[PDB]
Order: structure tokens, then sequence, then C-alpha cells
């Protein structure tokens, strides 16, 4: 059975930090730590008041001159567990029941005879950034794939979830065809937002605390805006018509042709600069050039557009379309367009009723993967 590399989505792996800050936003925030500590996912950092300290440390700072992000003064961030799986199996190291992400799938793989850290490895990354600021990650990923090929005697299967699919596509678009034919067996795509997702507009405008309901939407909005990856996943014109209204208010409509105005009007001009930096990174029309298995959820109400009575600081009414709860059906179907640009097969698998995160622990998903890995 072939070696496997797992690529997570947004919020999809642990992050660690170390501090030596010149100033803090409250006296109760720690200025200095002697070693690295878990900054994601650690529930104690997310309580009211203390959450201000967390935001101050986990935010990225956007530099308009360099068109690049930096960490706050005296803050360093590390991605643990590269080449292992622990940091994407469980988001909170203190805690099994909360943060369980790739754990169920890795348990299945291990039951099928895989060994963590050897023929199954994780490729976690700083998911706050888009691929243009994760160069070193892609070098490490290339090297790890080559090593696994040599050690385990064949090409690797890449298995990616959500935004991890866009990271993986970026990587594959930049490797020569001869390299991919030698080293990549297949690419299994789970819940890929190839065209962006509509709910990114609500996230940027008013915040989204649906995961983290103990925290205020206006507080978490600060983190979500600071992450380049958020603006990278705004809807794209290769999926959506420029005349589709994503956000309606009493006096103005916003389509994907109105992003500059949108960012002005929500008070977040840096987001527009981030979108310009990132909108071209994955070419809409360049196929991956490998056997692709595109798995997407349907039949789950998925935010499609938003009506604001008062914009942007009051919660909107939501209009729902088809998809997996997060990824709109239209964005997930992008993979089929690549079939006419590449010779390798593109296989579609609809997963009716399968929710965005739950698809990773779903029996039908795992049965499909088993067939890909272990054969008939
Ligand atoms: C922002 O970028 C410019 C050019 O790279 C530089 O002059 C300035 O110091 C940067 N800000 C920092 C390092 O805080
Ligand atoms: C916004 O668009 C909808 C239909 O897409 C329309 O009913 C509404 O009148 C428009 N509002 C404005 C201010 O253009
Ligand atoms: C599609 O959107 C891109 C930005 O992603 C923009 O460059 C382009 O003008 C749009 N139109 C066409 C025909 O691609
Ligand atoms: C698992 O996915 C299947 C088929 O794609 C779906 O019918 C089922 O509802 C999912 N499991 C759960 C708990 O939703």
């Amino acid at each position: 059975h072939p070696p496997v590399v797992l690529v997570p989505g947004d919020l999809g792996n642990q992050l660690e930090a170390k501090l030596d800050k010149p100033t803090v936003v409250h006296y109760l925030c720690s200025k200095k730590t002697e070693s690295y500590f878990t900054i994601w996912l650690n529930l104690e950092l997310l309580l009211p008041v203390i959450i201000d300290c967390w935001i101050d440390n986990i935010r990225l700072v956007y530099n308009k001159t360099s068109r690049a992000t930096q960490f706050p003064d005296g803050v360093d961030v590390r991605v643990p567990g590269f080449g292992k799986t622990f940091s994407l199996e469980f988001l909170d190291p203190s805690k099994s029941s909360v943060g369980s992400y790739f754990h169920t799938m890795v348990e299945s793989l291990v039951g099928w005879g895989y060994t963590r850290g050897e023929d199954v490895r994780g490729a976690p990354y700083d998911w706050r950034r888009a691929p243009n600021e994760n160069g070193p990650y892609f070098l490490a990923l290339r090297e790890m794939i080559e090593e696994m090929y040599q050690l385990y005697g064949g090409p690797v299967v890449l298995v990616a979830h959500s935004m991890g699919n866009m990271y993986t596509l970026y990587f594959l678009q930049r490797q020569p065809q001869a390299w991919k034919d030698k080293y990549i067996r297949a690419f299994v795509s789970l819940g890929a937002p190839w065209g962006g997702v509509a709910k990114t507009l609500r996230v940027l405008a008013s915040g989204d605390n649906n995961r983290i309901p103990v925290i205020g939407p206006l507080k978490i909005r600060e983190q979500q805006r600071s992450a380049v990856s958020t603006s990278w996943l705004l809807p794209y014109n290769y999926t959506w018509s420029p005349e589709k209204v994503f956000v309606q208010t009493p006096t103005i409509n916003y389509t994907l042709r109105d992003y500059r105005k949108f960012f002005q009007d929500i008070g977040f001009e840096d987001g527009w600069l981030m979108r310009q930096d990132t909108e071209g990174l994955v070419e809409a029309t360049m196929p991956p050039g490998v056997q692709l298995h595109c798995l997407y959820g349907t039949g789950v109400p998925t935010p499609d557009s938003f009506y604001y009575e008062s914009f942007p600081d009051r919660d909107p009414k939501i209009c729902f379309g088809d998809g997996d709860g997060t990824v709109n059906l239209k964005s997930a179907l992008q993979c089929q367009a690549w079939q006419s640009r590449q010779e390798h097969q593109v296989l579609l698998q609809e997963l009716p009723g399968s929710e965005h995160i739950e698809m990773l622990a779903n029996a039908t998903t795992l049965a499909y993967l088993k067939r890909v890995l272990l054969g008939p």
C-alpha cells in the first residue's frame, strides 16, 4: 500500500508561540515566556478579557510597503509535528473530545497497516498565511515526498482537506510533469473550496464565532481579518458570475466585482491588498496533472448570500444553497473543468448529506479512501 501525506485545512493544525514582547494590551497579558506554548488550540486562552491577549499574539501584521505579513514585535510562531500526525489528529493537545480532526481517519489508516511518522505523515503549515508566504513549507513537502518514495518503494498519495487542497494544488502546479509522474500516485481531495466560499464575506464583515460561541463575533473578527488565508478564499469569478449578489443591504449590493468598495466600507482596506496579493496564486485553468479524486458534500444547507438590515456590525439574515455546510456546490465542482486540460483521470464522488468537517470521520469517506489505497 502506498505512502500517504495528509494536508489539513484552515485552523487544521496546532500552532505554538514564544513571547518576548516590548508592550502588552493589558497588564494581565504575559510579556515573556521561557519556552513555546500551544496557541492553537488552547481553550484557556479564549476566555473573555484574556482573549485580547490571544488576539494580540496570534494576529498577523500587514505591511503595506512590503505587501507582506509579519508577526507582532517579540512574538514567534512555530508549526509543530511536521512529518508526524499528532498535530492534525487533535487540535488541542490537552484534550481528546474537543479538536478531533484527522484522528478518526488516521486510526483507520493505522488499522489498515500504516505507521505514523513513517509511511503516513502529516504536512501541517501556518494556515494564517497563503502559499506565497509559505515557501519553506513547499520545499520541505517536496523533500518529504521524495524521501517517502525512496523509503517505501513507490509514489505517494496526497490526501487534503478543505483549504489544504488549494495549498496542494499550488504545490502541484509548480512541479514539473516528469516529477509528478514519478513521485505522485494520486491526489485525494476532500471538501475543496476551489472557487472560494460565500461565507468569507460574512466572516470579514461581521465575524463568525459559530465554532467558538463563547467568544464574541466582533472579537474573533480581528483574528479572521488578520489571516491572509481568509481574503484568499473570497469567491472567484471562474465559479461565480460577477452579477451574483453575495451581500445585500438596504442601499447597496456587493458582487465579486465590488471587493474594493466592500473592504473600504467594512473598514478593512488591508484586506483588499491581501486579495490582490493572493487572487492569482492558483491558476484557475492549470490542472494538477495527476490522478485526482474529488470528494464533495451535498445536501447540506450552505450559506450562499447575506442580507444585512444594518451593515456590517449586526448579524445578517442568511440565504442557503447546496454544498457541505461551508463549501458551496459550485466551488467544489471546479475539478471537473480540469478534465479537458489533463490526461490523467479526474474522478468525482458526491457525498450526499456529508458535512464539511464530519466528512473526515465518515464511514463512506473512509471506505472510499480504503479502496484508493489498498485496491480491490
Ligand atoms: C515595512 O516594509 C518596509 C519595506 O520592507 C520597511 O521599510 C519597514 O521597516 C517595514 N516595517 C517593519 C519591519 O515593521
Ligand atoms: C440588489 O439586488 C437585488 C436583486 O439581486 C434587488 O432586488 C435589489 O433591488 C438590489 N438593490 C440595490 C440597492 O441595487
Ligand atoms: C476574473 O477575475 C480576475 C481576478 O481573480 C481578474 O483578473 C479578471 O479581470 C476577471 N476576468 C476574467 C475574464 O478573467
Ligand atoms: C456520511 O456521509 C454519508 C454519505 O455521503 C451521509 O449519508 C451521512 O449522513 C454522513 N454521516 C453523517 C453522520 O452525517
